[PDB]
């Protein structure tokens, strides 16, 4: 038992690690949404900065929970990063639709890390997810349900013209 | 037979004259198709700017081969400059297809250039083919196809409004 | 098959897969190793800082594969990320002693893969193995060579003052 | 007919066609030129600079045709760029002498255009040669001529020395 | 058998050291050659100067080779560097004809070098030597080769004015 | 014999050109221990560029007597440049304690040259010795001293710990 530990348990512990392998998760779902738009009968370059970029950001919350597992005197262990549900996202709109539901799948999760938190008495740890996660998740979403919406009224996906333009003007 | 001339056989000589000349079709490919679009009737001003661009790049590769020539003790034989197969050029989506198809045909003469020079044992000729020549083929045919893509998405040639506002976004 | 496929043997676009999720495996590795040092009862910050590096530079080596396979119109099938074979690396010897390992490994794996290239006459394949992978392997392996060897001389494991001058002095 | 064309006869729209190819002839045969000064075996790297420098000129001379015969809503017909009358040139003060016969040349068939102009009574077209071409051919025949004159004077071809000295003074 | 030692045959290890000892060898005979024109009865500064810029390049060429054997865990062993053929140069253009000399022999072991990196399969060697010397080789032959040419035209060696003028104009 | 030699014997020419040798000899030395120091089972940087640095001195050291020779109207004749006695150098403490060891040797031929150049009334000689040699020879033998003795006091050889540490503190 580490000389630093102190109110955090192990059921905690064990949980950041769950929500680490899902940020990283996450990230590699974006990488794959990444490459999928630099495929030559894709070709839409911005689509790819974009989710290349989302992928960058997720890595960054992974590490910000591997560094408070360490700081909290935790152990990290680490789990296989799955590979995605699909190699193929089929278009600018789903992607975006398929990440929506993403974030709001690893919100529901740190929704019950803070949970967790709260019922264990660890506030450190209950404000580690309200500072660093929960509202960087709430503006994700919106973003994200901000381009959906965009995607959709411009006629996509039946509009190639549609997903053109929007990867020129919203993610240009 | 040159003071400078050392592992460098006259199949390879021959075959970078051929080579030279094909550059120098490309270019001229490249220089119609820049015209073409400078057209009262067809009017896309970026389309004519990136085949001119892409007319002098063809006229570079073809010095480095020149060069090549001369650096090994070669001699160099120039031949006439074919014209291209076409006067009209169609549209902006045809011209990519007929670039992409031109670039592959460039690449391929090139691999087999290579081809020649592994068996005859040149390993400087190799080298020079994939330094210089092979992975600008392997990008210009990528970003091609991805122009390709992108001008059928947006509904061209059927769309006026497409080939028009590619020119403004991705070319401009 | 796509528009921009030349030369592209389905055998090469499979090993470029397998190849990708190595420099992922290995990338993940080295952040395991990175979190690792970081711990409270080891906390050796350089050594954190070096493999954390290590770890975004075998990234770099999966985006540039990831790039190449679209390039070439292949197809990026991911598969998943395995974890590492320890949680517990023990010391900044053993971790030197792994990367080098881990890294002699992947030299292996790309050599195999520059054998495909040059069997199936992929010359920008080989170059590109060349250009941008085999010396960067053998730079690694000789700088991970020559930090096994110092902490060595040095007298660790068995020396913690020897780790922690090497932190100190080598990788600060 | 074009929507732009105005006072532009048929015979002034072909005979800018003929124009535009001597110009890429007479830079082809510059290229040649060029090249030869690369030689080994010749060596003389200003001669060779100033034939590639009048290669680029009489490309901008073809371009402004072009320019002009789209402006006036004429159609370009692009024909082979014939290769030159020699792959080798001999010596310096040859090439010189074979320049300045080949600018006279382009002169003639400029005169030409501006007696088709006249009697045609196309004074935009007229104007057009003035302004662009006659002046610009008056000062390169002058100076080839110059050229000719001074490496006759130098001793030139029998004397190695003087191509080598005007190489480096005038042409350095 | 070192740590970092993978797929590097004891044949090609021998024979960069070979490599080796003829770079200091060539630098050598560059040495002598430099300061033989520095030489009262001789007094040509700037073919000294070249010739001694000309040494400390080919110093630098065994740097890389010395680095290239310790970076896959060969051995050096080095060899005496033997004196050169000549202790008079006798002029300008027969030092020039002796160096052209030489680099082809450099140029001649380095493709049996490259000869020997493919027939064992180390392709991380075969692209050192294409990458940092092969077109090296090919440039310094091609200068050397320009340099006679100019020299043997200029009159050289019968006319003593000729080396003055082409160690002032060429080499200053 | 030359226009300007004046008051230069026979004897001290010969001796100057024995010296050369011994620089280059001096200077391949320590080439040696500059590329022992970079073996992957000796990693010692520091180490490794100080003697490479002395052995661009020691270059430096001979082109001044080259100059020197010219200067005074005898003749260079260059001997082999032997390879040193050892390919191995065992540790950083005997590097220096060989290199201490060379640079007496050095200072003492130095010294009978200048005995030569007193005993043949060769005053521009001996201040040449005086000037440029004599004390960079007992700045360079003390400063090895100053080596040999911190390296013995820290533990060397038989502290590991000790070679790193001064590799870090006094050459780095
Ligand atoms: C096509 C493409 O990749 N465009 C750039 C998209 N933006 C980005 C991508 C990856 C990482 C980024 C980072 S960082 O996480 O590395 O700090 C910071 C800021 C922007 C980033
Ligand atoms: C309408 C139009 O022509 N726009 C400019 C397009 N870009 C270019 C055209 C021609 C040559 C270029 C060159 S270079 O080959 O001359 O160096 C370098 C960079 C850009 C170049
Ligand atoms: C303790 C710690 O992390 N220190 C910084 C170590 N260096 C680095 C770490 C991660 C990424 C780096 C990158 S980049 O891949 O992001 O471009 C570029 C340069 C250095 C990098
Ligand atoms: C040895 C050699 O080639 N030297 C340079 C000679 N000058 C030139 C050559 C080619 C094009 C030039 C151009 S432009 O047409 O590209 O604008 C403008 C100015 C000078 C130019
Ligand atoms: C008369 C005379 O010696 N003139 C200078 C000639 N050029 C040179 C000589 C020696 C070394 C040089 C180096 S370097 O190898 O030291 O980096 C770099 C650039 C030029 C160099
Ligand atoms: C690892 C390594 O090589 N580090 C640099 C060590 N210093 C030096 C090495 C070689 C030549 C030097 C020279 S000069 O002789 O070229 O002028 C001047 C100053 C320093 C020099
Ligand atoms: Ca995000
Ligand atoms: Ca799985
Ligand atoms: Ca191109
Ligand atoms: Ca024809
Ligand atoms: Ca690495
Ligand atoms: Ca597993
Ligand atoms: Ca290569
Ligand atoms: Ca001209
Ligand atoms: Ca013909
Ligand atoms: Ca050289
Ligand atoms: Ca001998
Ligand atoms: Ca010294
Ligand atoms: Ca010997
Ligand atoms: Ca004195
Ligand atoms: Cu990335
Ligand atoms: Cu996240
Ligand atoms: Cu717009
Ligand atoms: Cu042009
Ligand atoms: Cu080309
Ligand atoms: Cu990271
Ligand atoms: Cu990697
Ligand atoms: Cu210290
Ligand atoms: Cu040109
Ligand atoms: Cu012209
Ligand atoms: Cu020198
Ligand atoms: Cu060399
Ligand atoms: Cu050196
Ligand atoms: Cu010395």
């Amino acid at each position: 038992t580490s000389q630093v530990r102190q109110n955090y348990h192990q059921d905690s512990e064990a949980a950041i690690n769950r929500q680490i392998n899902l940020e990283l998760y996450a990230s590699y779902v974006y990488l794959s949404m990444s490459e999928y738009f630099d495929r030559d009968d894709v070709a839409l370059k911005n689509f790819a900065c974009y989710f290349h970029h989302q992928s960058h950001e997720e890595h960054e919350h992974a590490h910000k929970l591997m560094k408070l597992q360490e700081q909290r005197g935790g152990r990290i262990f680490l789990q296989d990063i799955q590979k995605a549900d699909e190699d193929d996202w089929e278009s600018g709109l789903n992607a975006m639709e398929a990440a929506l539901h993403l974030e709001k799948n690893v919100n529901q999760s740190l929704l019950e890390l803070h949970k967790l938190a709260t019922d264990k008495n660890d506030p450190h740890l209950a404000d580690f997810i309200e500072t660093h996660y929960l509202n960087e998740q709430v503006k994700a979403i919106k973003e994200l349900g901000d381009h959906v919406t965009n995607l959709r009224k411009m006629g996509a996906p039946e509009s190639g013209l549609a997903e053109y333009l929007f990867d020129k003007h919203t993610l240009g």
